[PDB]
């Protein structure tokens, strides 16, 4: 089997996508963030706090004839951000672009955090990291990958973001005409559950390659590109004006500037972050200071090739016994 499925951004500025997901019988359509950085799929429902609820389409398992309580299970998960979701489970049937799991959890919030509120848009998340990292108690539960998996043609799944334009996730299948010359594998770590990878080094627009190794995530539910500090500042001391702002929370540089691009190594393969990829606009609206899309990961305790990275790519999440990953330009 395979599925395809488009996946769009939420917004100008490319903050998160969000792709269509049915959920139940009949068909609950939700908009759900693949999020391959952690591993509950989790929705907004008819048991959400409704003070808590401003807009979201909402998964009511009464309404579905396959769905189960999974009697006893409970989740909580917070998220590098500071977000944070918990409530019950249900198992159903859940089908994404075509491919279809039965008997999968659906945990359903009772409780979201106010982040999670306001983004009118987000119905809920999928996750997509190791299912290590699910946090169902006191019986962890498997992610729609992990479960999809034997029945796939090929245990893999791919991320083909857009630039302030859809993309798509695809299960199962590679699709050679979704990219251009060839793939190149490097190896994971599945040690912290995460898609976790070295990358061998990097440039700063049209500057010489600097080796060097920087082990980091591939999480498509992380909008930034989170680096050693040393490697951001060599980034934004080539843009005039730009500076580390503790107020705004990050680096910011002039509106006017036109950004250099950035280099990843994928080993010995490059892929090419625009400059425009790495505008994410004006820090206030009408602000003449925009906020930089390149950022330190100091205090986050790993480094996160977050949407910004992963969009100048065809990302191959490869969950064969020994699991990796595969970039290619596009
Ligand atoms: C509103 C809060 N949202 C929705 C954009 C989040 C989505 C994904 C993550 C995350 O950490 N993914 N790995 C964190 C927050």
């Amino acid at each position: 089997s395979t599925g395809s499925a488009t996946t769009t951004p939420i917004d100008s500025l490319d903050d998160a996508y969000i792709t269509p997901v049915q959920i139940g019988t009949p068909a609950q359509t939700l908009n759900l963030d693949f999020d391959t950085g952690s591993s509950d799929l989790w929705v907004f429902s008819s048991e959400t706090t409704a003070s808590e609820v401003d807009g979201q389409t909402i998964y009511t398992p009464s309404k579905s004839t396959t769905a189960k309580l999974l009697s006893g299970a409970t989740w909580s998960i917070s998220y590098g951000d500071g977000s944070s979701s918990s409530g019950d489970v249900y198992t159903d049937t859940v089908s994404v672009g075509g491919l279809t799991v039965t008997g999968q959890a659906v945990e359903s919030a009772k409780k979201v955090s106010s982040s999670f509120t306001e983004d009118s848009t987000i119905d809920g998340l999928l996750g997509l990291a190791f299912s290590t990292l699910n946090t169902v108690s006191p019986t962890q539960q498997k992610t729609f990958f992990d479960n999809a998996k034997a029945s796939l043609d090929s245990p893999v799944f791919t991320a083909d973001l857009g630039y302030h334009a859809p993309g798509t996730y695809n299960f199962g299948f590679i699709d050679t005409t979704a990219y251009t010359g060839s793939i190149t594998y490097t190896a994971v770590s599945t040690k912290q559950g995460f898609w976790e990878w070295t990358s061998t080094g990097y440039a700063v627009g049209s500057g010489t390659f600097k080796s060097t190794s920087i082990d980091g995530i591939a999480d498509t539910g992380t909008t930034l590109l989170y680096l050693p500090a040393t490697v951001v500042s060599a980034y934004w001391a080539q843009v005039s004006g730009a500076k580390s702002s503790s107020s705004v929370g990050g680096y910011v540089f002039p509106c006017s500037a036109t950004l250099p691009s950035f280099t990843f190594g994928v080993g010995s393969a490059r892929i090419v972050i625009p400059g425009d990829y790495i505008d994410f606009g004006p820090i206030s609206t009408g602000s003449s200071s925009c906020f930089g899309g390149i950022q330190s990961s100091a205090g986050i305790g790993i480094n996160i090739f977050g949407d910004v990275a992963l969009k100048a790519a065809f990302v191959v999440f490869n969950g064969a016994t020994t699991p990796t990953l595969g970039f290619a330009s596009k």
